[PDB]
């Protein structure tokens, strides 16, 4: 017998000790190494009620990724409560590892293994785990990168899609390669990234088609952030420790529903921190090719309001709030107490 209960999670990885990436640097002195022959109990004619939306995972991995950009990425000066903090910002070696999360003894946790599970509900396929998969602590607006792929079909996540003010997580089925890079020879910042138009294409129109069954066929249209902070309107990402701001026009028109996508970006030194406590700047971009091909695994969608009265629905590429981003990640996981 079990109940749902909230616990302090520990993490583990399989991070070097030898590196100087901030990433394994963080694991290594708050985690531990990897089950390397893990068990899993499947849970027979059992159904267990997840809810990804209100799920203290969520925080608590939160509070690591904050802890792990606090000790390996302070930034020159620091704007906060009126405030000036200024310090050291040395380059440093930067690429996210995977993060396993797991449960103290008395506890579980329970993963959903439904094909089409959305984040929400009762789950028929039911199983205990120690720890979750490793997730990268992949920070990011707009796009999901590096993430996990959907079972079956392509999956729409909302605590509430008939609140427009509610976050929409579109989990993809099948990656779709992005290729950003800086090159080395100008603009130290003129940077970009280049899709294959075709793929993205044809997993747009599957992601409509799906967004219709939830919004009664009604007619799906992509459009540009209306405004906002960049970190908002521009797909943010972060590539070598570089903070990457790309243009996503060109990502997010109806027309094409061929060729080689380029998408403008640059690099930028102030932030508005993701953290949410104000705004910062970083060093100058690095000297050389500053490349990163990472994987479209899911898409942060913002509907807009007031179309009620008509037969369109309104998407726009959000983001913002990077729990949103690690919810992707443990939608099918949730904590119990054993008895
Ligand atoms: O300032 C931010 N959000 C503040 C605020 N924006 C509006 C929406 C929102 C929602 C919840 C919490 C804060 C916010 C932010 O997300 N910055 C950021 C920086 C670097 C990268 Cl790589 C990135 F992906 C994001
Ligand atoms: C997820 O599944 C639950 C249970 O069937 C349902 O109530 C809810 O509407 C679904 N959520 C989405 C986003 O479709
Ligand atoms: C989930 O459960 C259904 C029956 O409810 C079963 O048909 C399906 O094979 C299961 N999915 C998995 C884990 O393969
Ligand atoms: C990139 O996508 C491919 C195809 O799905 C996948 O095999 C690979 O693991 C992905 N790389 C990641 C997630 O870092
Ligand atoms: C992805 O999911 C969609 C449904 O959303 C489905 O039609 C399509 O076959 C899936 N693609 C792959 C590669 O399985
Ligand atoms: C979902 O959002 C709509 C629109 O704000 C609201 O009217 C409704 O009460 C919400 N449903 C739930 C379950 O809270
Ligand atoms: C990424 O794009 C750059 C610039 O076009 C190219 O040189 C490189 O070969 C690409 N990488 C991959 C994995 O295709
Ligand atoms: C673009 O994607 C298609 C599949 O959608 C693939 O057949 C083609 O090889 C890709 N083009 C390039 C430039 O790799
Ligand atoms: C969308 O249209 C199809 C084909 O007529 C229909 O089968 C389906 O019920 C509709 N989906 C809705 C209204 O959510
Ligand atoms: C974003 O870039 C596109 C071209 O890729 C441009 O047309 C558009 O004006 C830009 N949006 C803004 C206002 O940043
Ligand atoms: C839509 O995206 C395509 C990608 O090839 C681009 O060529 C075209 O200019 C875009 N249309 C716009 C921005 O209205
Ligand atoms: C995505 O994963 C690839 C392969 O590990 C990595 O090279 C790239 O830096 C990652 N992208 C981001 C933005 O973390």
């Amino acid at each position: 017998v079990w109940k749902d209960a909230d616990t302090t999670l520990f993490c583990a990885s399989d991070a070097k000790a030898h590196e100087t990436e901030v990433h394994n640097v963080w694991a290594t002195h708050a985690c531990v190494p990897t089950d390397p022959n893990p068990q899993e109990i499947h849970l027979e004619n059992v159904t267990e009620n997840f809810n990804m939306w209100k799920n203290n995972m969520v925080e608590q991995m939160q509070e690591d990724v904050i802890s792990l950009w606090d000790q390996s990425l302070q930034p020159c000066v620091k704007l906060t409560g009126g405030s000036v903090i200024k310090q050291a910002c040395p380059k440093i070696s930067f690429d996210p590892i995977p993060i396993h999360y797991c449960t103290p003894a008395g506890y579980v946790i329970l993963k959903c293994n439904d094909k089409n599970f959305n984040g929400t509900g009762p789950c028929k396929n039911v199983s205990s785990v120690q720890c979750t998969h490793g997730i990268k602590p992949v920070v990011s607006t707009q796009l999901l990168l590096n993430g996990s792929l959907a079972e079956e079909e392509i999956i729409i996540r909302s605590e509430n899609l008939t609140n427009n003010a509610k976050t929409i997580i579109v989990h993809l089925n099948k990656s779709v390669e992005i290729n950003c890079t800086r090159p080395s020879n100008g603009d130290i910042r003129k940077a970009y990234c280049e899709i294959n138009g075709t793929k993205w294409n044809k997993v747009l129109k599957q992601v409509t088609e799906k967004l219709k069954e939830h919004f009664n066929n009604k007619t799906i249209i992509f459009q540009p952030p209306s405004g906002g902070d960049l970190e908002i309107t521009m797909h943010s990402f972060n590539c070598r420790g570089e903070f990457f701001y790309c243009n996503t026009t060109q990502l997010f028109n109806n027309t094409c529903i061929n060729g080689t996508i380029t998408l403008p970006c640059k690099i930028k030194q102030i932030i508005n921190m993701w953290q949410g406590t104000g705004q910062a700047m970083y060093a100058p971009p690095i000297d050389g090719k500053i490349n990163c091909v990472s994987n479209i695994t899911g898409i942060l969608l913002t509907r807009d309001g007031g179309a009620n009265n008509t037969s369109n629905e309104t998407f726009r590429p959000g983001g913002g709030n990077i729990k949103d981003n690690w919810r992707s990640e443990l939608y099918k996981y949730k904590v119990v107490q054993i008895e």
